[PDB]
């Protein structure tokens, strides 16, 4: 089962660096969002039905740095830098929430039941759900839980992000064929890396590939949450980079 | 326009996984079947090459249906009727969505690119034309995996197959799938006019392919040795 060629190892170092350079620290230094913030001590109705404005405002406080790390990750890929600006824009819009969600999910902590967003803010499922994500909180927690057994490393996470980045079916793309070829290149190196890694579970490759489909739906589902957030939250709490990536 | 409920997201995830897990990888992994195999009834050489891949083609549809808990809760008997009813419908949608306008080939199973003439002469007759033309229509629909998945679930849960024991429970599932599909499409905003009417009509085109195919199959049985017919092909298509 082939292992990475030399050129593939080089692509691997490029993507791995791009990712670790934009993925600050994570255990220790992590502060918990105060337990009062977006959680009733005793839950009496299904959660996530209206946006808790206080929780929401704490999340939007760290969302600018969060989005910029995704943007800096992409800009360190020599393949992304060959695309024209309009395709760059559309691909960042398409994959932003998919990569953010992946990252948060790999920071799942089984003992506290928390995700640590940005490597700095630990949140529970209720707090993330109530502060705007609704059911997307479940999808990210659940994905986080199911990913522990995959034992992902930096390279594997980086590679998934580049697969997600290079999706040629975002609406509006001009360089559809070039983007798919880059995706295929990333995917071929990825599979070869997985062949080298030898995780001890059957059909690991297709099992891991499936997570790309899940992260796609999470992104689609969040696009609906953004709309509900737009109607329920006052405008002043939406940072301009938040609006720029998730609008339109 | 309403968007998916939380419960509709959960079905969407279920059906979409079902489909992507059983739809193997394709821009390139594909191998053009040599242009001398079905040049221009029933070319025994071309046909032989299609039945070689038909067994994997059907167990894919089978596995797709078996990853839907709604399907696995119905009685065995109904499952068998649903799957025979829809097999060729779904196979033809998958082939059609892999239509390549540059080569004017469909890619079967994501592995065997063929032209209109090969699939035609290899046994499908005019059904090849109908898959190809559906392949041309769908181009500008840009269905994603969820949309194809949902379509496939609509074809599956067709409550009018003859002999079905649980008519109303299959209709009710088909309505769950139809409501999630519309809601999903409402938020996807494709740039064709009357997108939803036009997509639903694709279902009626597909149901006809399957009907037409059931009749092509009897011609195939007349004209090709029974030995070339893999036992799963026979099991899904034969009375
Ligand atoms: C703010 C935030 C950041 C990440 N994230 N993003 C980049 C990164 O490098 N690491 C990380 O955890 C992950 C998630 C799930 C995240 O939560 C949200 C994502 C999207 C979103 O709209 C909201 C509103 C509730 C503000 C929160
Ligand atoms: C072999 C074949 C497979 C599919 N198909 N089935 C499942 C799938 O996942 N993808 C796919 O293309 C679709 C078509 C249209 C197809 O061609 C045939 C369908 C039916 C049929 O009877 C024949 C005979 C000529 C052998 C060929």
């Amino acid at each position: 089962k082939p292992e990475p060629t030399d050129e593939e190892w080089e692509l691997i170092k490029t993507v791995t660096e791009a990712h670790v350079a934009t993925n600050a620290q994570w255990k220790q230094k992590r502060k918990f969002l105060p337990e009062d913030i977006g959680q009733a001590p005793i839950v009496n109705a299904p959660e996530g039905g209206k946006v808790d404005l206080e929780a929401f405002s704490h999340f939007t406080k760290i969302i600018t740095p969060a989005i910029t790390r995704v943007v800096d990750f992409a800009k360190k890929l020599p393949m992304f830098c060959e695309l024209p600006c309009e395709d760059q824009i559309i691909l960042l819009k398409g994959c932003c929430m998919e990569i953010m969600s992946l990252r948060a999910a790999v920071r799942y902590d089984p003992e506290s039941e928390t995700l640590t967003l940005n490597g700095e803010m630990a949140v529970t499922r209720g707090q993330l759900k109530n502060g705007g994500l609704g059911v997307v909180s479940d999808a990210i927690f659940d994905l986080g839980m199911s990913l522990s057994s995959f034992n992902l490393d930096d390279t594997e996470v980086a590679l998934l992000q580049a697969v997600l980045l290079m999706s040629s079916d975002r609406p509006g793309l001009a360089c559809v064929e070039r983007i798919e070829k880059y995706q295929d290149s990333f995917l071929l190196a990825f599979e070869h890396y997985i062949n080298y890694r030898k995780h001890h579970v059957t059909h690991f490759w297709p099992k891991l590939l499936m997570k790309v489909t899940d992260l796609r739906m999470i992104g689609a589902c969040h696009a609906s949450r953004f709309l509900h957030m737009k109607v329920e939250c006052p405008t002043e709490l939406f940072p301009p980079l938040f609006l720029e990536v998730f609008e339109d």
